């Protein structure tokens, strides 16, 4: 209803009669599941769901408000959509040109009785509805508890991968469908790798270990990073080589978060965090964006980047995750998911972002 | 290398001067890793790898036989490939039209100084090399032990989500990188959902519970289904509501395996399973294919489906997974990964497929 109204408004604004939704992320709200298979066709007057025998009985429960079509040998996308084009005399038909393969679009371009136009409805997902925000909250909540669990769990001698397995297992136990992306556990020198997926490297005492991870909860994602200190005998934060670097990052993260409220454009938030790191003399060791939107996918638009001029509004959720990465020494990243509120910004993680020790 | 020769034989047969490989699965044999980023360019005369700083040092070391190019701001897909097109006067360039989006292929066709032709090298992967067969053989092993473990682990009272967490965790602990796909755990009435991903539903005594799951091991996939009987007081197989249905499924599964040997068309294997299920009076509740090939991906070609006329060859690996799904009652599926052998067929799982009780 609200989902369908929002889509139809988009159709009119875009000069389109209907849209063929094929991407899993844009099909999920309608299907109640995330699948590569199946299609959703939305017209100004009707709503259709197309699935094969593998998903029919499962979708059928949730699919109130939709016309339900079985995909089989005789009944295909072509036969079904063409029937729909006929009944409502549809002239123009949208498709996700960034999600559909050249081959599939090309067959469509020849087989579909309408003018096919590459359009993307991804922009509608920028502002979340309360039901979505709530789902993301529990995703974020599941993540938040995982951080604490994994902090008590970590022992010098363990592998980065074991830590990830344990962390994911715990998230799963907390109701997660799975991790929202391949878990990053980057200890010691691997901390210099912003994308250091958990490896067989042994975690050692006195090392920083960066955990970047997240939960998929009912089709919505969380995304968190904490850089912890692997505890051992005579280990202290202030003695660490990268202690100042840690603080510079934590500060840059706060500087970006305090800069978030409705109305502020995205590039200014990156400017906030980046200038702190840059005037600290580490501008060249901050190679990625300050953050990214999040929702049905881990990475959505807009971006906290130097070039993104998108203006901020309540209902948006974005990550704030600056970092400094020093090849040969290690690195630090600290990430929060931030919900934009009418008043300002709201952090959905309770986990402290100071230097914490593992174990005990 | 045989890999490059086989590709070059394919190039010749396809009448293409070169191919641009972009999909993670078709790059993996060349890169030794699985990434969305990066490209592999093979001509009749040369072999190239294009990766960014994240993978360059590790790939450049291992990737002997290739010309290595760094991807950065200055050196891009366009600048690098166009140089190669120039140096060897390439006329035609194949690209994976089923993996590259409509938008991306359009951009490439204009930015690249050659005629791009949608071609797909996926067929070279149908027959596995002894190295590949072994890796899959071991991937299957991890799943096989996981099934044995999870069967003893399951107790009435657990949720499907909980059972999945343990099964996934155990696979990791057994050396798996991760699950090859989202784990299906469908107990009682949810057993009527062929893709019923593990939910919060409690598994109850006397329920059938279907576990469909798999491991990603060394870049290759396993895929297994077992339907177990949840143990409880006075619970017995023969008394179960779906016992006959279970037996019909098991029978159809064996009949399909028995049909597998070099020379047989894939549709004939499907015919074997479907005829058993159909003659039993349950054809209308067996809506999906009998199986699929598996390798770098969980789903590959050919398919054990009514229409696939592909003839079986030694070194191919396919699943055999017929099922019967009864809305309101439950369902049964039994899945093996089967290696086509020189003489006939070999099942790579040791787990029994008769009705097994959980626990103890
Ligand atoms: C590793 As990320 C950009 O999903 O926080
Ligand atoms: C659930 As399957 C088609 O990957 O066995
Ligand atoms: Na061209
Ligand atoms: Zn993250
Ligand atoms: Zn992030
Ligand atoms: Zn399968
Ligand atoms: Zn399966």
């Amino acid at each position: 209803s609200t989902l369908l109204a929002s889509l139809r408004d988009w159709l009119k604004a875009q000069q389109l009669d209907a849209v063929l939704l094929s991407s899993r992320q844009n099909k999920q709200p309608h299907l109640g599941i995330s699948t590569g298979s199946g299609y959703v066709v939305i017209s100004r007057e009707s709503a259709h769901i197309l699935v094969d025998s593998r998903y029919y009985v499962e979708v059928e429960a949730r699919a109130q408000g939709y016309q339900l079509h079985l995909l089989d040998a005789t009944n295909t996308l072509t036969t079904i959509v063409n029937q729909i084009i006929a009944d409502e005399q549809l002239q123009t038909l949208g498709f996700e040109g960034q999600q559909v393969s050249w081959e599939t679009a090309h067959r469509w371009q020849s087989e579909l009785n309408a003018k096919l136009v590459s359009a993307t409805p991804d922009v509608l997902r920028q502002i979340k509805t309360p039901e979505e925000v709530e789902k993301i909250r529990l995703a974020c909540g599941i993540a938040d508890r995982g951080a604490e669990h994994i902090r008590r769990f970590i022992q010098a001698g363990m592998s980065e991968r074991e830590i990830a397995a344990e962390l994911e297992w715990f998230m799963r136990q907390q109701g997660a469908e799975k991790a929202s992306f391949d878990t990053i556990v980057a200890s010691g020198w691997r901390g210099a790798l912003p994308h250091g997926k958990a490896s067989d490297k042994i975690v050692a005492a006195g090392e920083f270990v960066t955990l970047d991870f997240g939960a998929l909860y009912q089709g919505y994602c969380s995304d968190m990073t904490r850089t912890l200190l692997v505890n051992g005998e005579g280990v202290s934060a202030e003695s660490h080589l990268l202690f100042n670097v840690y603080q510079i990052v934590l500060q840059a993260q706060l500087a970006a978060i305090s800069a978030i409220r409705p109305g502020v454009r995205c590039q200014q938030v990156d400017d906030a965090a980046r200038r702190v790191i840059t005037e600290a003399g580490y501008g060249d060791y901050f190679g990625h964006n300050t953050g990214h939107a999040i929702g049905i996918e881990v990475h959505e638009d807009p971006r906290f980047s130097p070039r993104d001029t998108t203006t901020l509004q309540p209902g948006m959720l974005l990550t704030v995750e600056p970092g400094i990465y020093l090849p040969g020494q290690g690195g630090v990243r600290i990430e929060d998911v931030v919900l934009v509120t009418p008043q300002g910004a709201e952090v959905l993680y309770a986990m402290p972002k100071t230097v914490l020790l593992t174990g005990e």
